[PDB]
């Protein structure tokens, strides 16, 4: 009674397929390579010879391909076929890109979610795993209990691109964690353990998470005053930081956009002012 | 009975003189601009008017200034004048400097302990501080029990510029959790507040803390393997953000080093290894 119908079986697209398989559902299966399908045929799922197969094997389709080029590729030929269906593109993009394919899709009378995984491939079935979904609320609304096997649901409204806006700012906060992360684990590479170092980074990227909740505040409030941690002072540390990095031969590129845009604020007047002063320099 | 002589008054060198007069120490300060003494006098302090009678406060001399020519300068018309003491040099700098400055110091009679303080002004004397030591381990072991009134310690061996190696690596790790805090909010700031926003940033910041530590696992052990997250696909995902931060006017330079060591790791054959594979990367 329970089905649905993906397209994509990369990495991602198998684990949700091998989920609702284990979940029960009538699971149709497509991909540009179909041999991918092959431990999902095995558990139970149906292979879509062609991309149509695919639409007409269910009203929910769920898509996690590549990029939106992929996706558009994919559809083309059966756009005419949409009718009365739910998208729920889980294909990591731009807001522009979902906003656009769910312009496309709705006018060809289905409904359109965008959908940004915040998991990895394992934690899908997992209470660690979140989908942030934006675009159709009555589509979200009853595909939602199918949705929920994958993963922890929050709907962020009507407008199609939110989702991957949201999703693509979590995923740079992320970049910037594995930036520094990498830098500092260069940095000691010659000298320690890596897994003896993260013992230390650890906790400390954790209380540096925590001086971020408070740096939202300052950034809300638009109040910079320092409490006790001045940029002047902390252009000298990142100076340090280069310059150690260059003596170890361990590249500093990670650090030079933070000191370029600290370096703009501090000759624009905040050399005594907090971090987050920060956000309003980092435009353009 | 207990003694300490502080060179520094600025943000951090305040909150250790505050620190050590609230645990009853006799407390010698000295600071350039001797009026940032004026509140630690008040609270029974004495006044070093010259850097000579702060050498001669105690034989345990703390030091705390912007950088390590600020330490020099000040040191340099008393180094005769330093035989039998322990200098604890909580300056940031980078560990030739460290090394340098010891090598002067022992010269001289005197033994040298560096630090690395991790925390803020407003965390010393809570357990939430940390400091590392390195250097003297015979000097370290003698005044351990003094510097615990600051915050935890922990020694790294007698490399007196161990301290700042490990310091500037976990700052470089600070500031690329920095660096991705603050993209993340610019992206967001048009549409949510920061501090809606930072609901969903700081778990998914853990959650990514976490991905870290098995990290460090592949990097001992040279095995990058994708686990279901491969860097061709990344490298796409980077470049929506970058895309997304452009149509948004938002700049994207804090991601652009990831972007060029992973284009780098991909062009020499690990588009379909994890991430961690771009430690080797990160050099020259
Ligand atoms: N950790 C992860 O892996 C996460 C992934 N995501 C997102 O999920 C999506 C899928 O990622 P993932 O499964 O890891 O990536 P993979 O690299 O494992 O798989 C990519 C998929 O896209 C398909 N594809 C690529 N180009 C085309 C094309 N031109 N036409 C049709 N299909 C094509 C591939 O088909 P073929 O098999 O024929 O090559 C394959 O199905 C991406 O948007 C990613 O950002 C989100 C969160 C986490
Ligand atoms: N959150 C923090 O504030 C932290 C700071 N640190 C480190 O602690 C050190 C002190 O930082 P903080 O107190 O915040 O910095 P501040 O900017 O508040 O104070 C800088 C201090 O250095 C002195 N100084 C600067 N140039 C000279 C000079 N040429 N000769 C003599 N003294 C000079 C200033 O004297 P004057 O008052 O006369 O200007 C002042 O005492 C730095 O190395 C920093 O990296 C470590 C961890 C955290
Ligand atoms: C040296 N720079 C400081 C370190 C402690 C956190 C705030 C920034
Ligand atoms: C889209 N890139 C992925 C997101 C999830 C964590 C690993 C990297
Ligand atoms: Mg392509
Ligand atoms: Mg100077």
């Amino acid at each position: 009674m329970s089905s649905v119908s993906i397209f994509g079986l990369g990495a991602m697209g198998t684990a949700l397929a091998s989920r609702f398989l284990e979940e029960k559902y009538k699971v149709a299966v497509w991909n540009r390579s179909p041999e991918k399908a092959s431990p999902l045929l095995e558990k139970g799922a149906t292979l879509s010879h062609t991309a149509l197969d695919g639409i007409n094997a269910s009203d929910l389709i769920v898509i996690c391909l590549l990029d939106n080029a992929a996706v558009q590729a994919t559809l083309n030929s059966a756009l005419e076929h949409l009718r009365g269906k739910t998208i729920i593109n889980l294909t990591n993009g731009t807001p522009d890109q979902a906003r656009k394919l769910s312009d496309l899709i709705v006018s060809h009378g289905a409904q359109y979610v965008h959908g940004g995984i915040m998991a990895t491939p394992s934690m899908i079935g997992s209470p660690h795993a979140l989908v942030l979904y934006s675009g159709s609320p009555d589509a979200f609304k009853t595909a939602e209990a199918d949705l929920s096997v994958l993963a922890k649901c929050i709907f962020l409204g009507e407008d199609a691109g939110s989702a991957s806006l949201h999703d693509l700012a979590l995923l740079s906060g992320m970049y910037g964690l594995f930036s520094g992360f990498l830098h500092a684990t260069a940095l000691v590479r010659s000298s320690t353990p890596a897994v003896k170092f993260v013992d230390l980074l650890v906790p400390w990227l954790g209380a540096m998470t925590e001086y971020t909740k408070g740096m939202a505040k300052q950034i809300d409030e638009g109040n910079y005053a320092s409490e006790g941690s001045n940029l002047g002072m902390q252009l000298v540390a990142i100076q340090n930081i280069i310059d150690a990095s260059a003596a170890q031969q361990v590249s500093a590129d990670f650090i030079r956009p933070m000191k370029e845009f600290m370096e703009k604020a501090v000759v624009a007047g905040h050399g005594g002012d907090d971090i987050s002063s920060l956000i309003d320099f980092v435009k353009s």
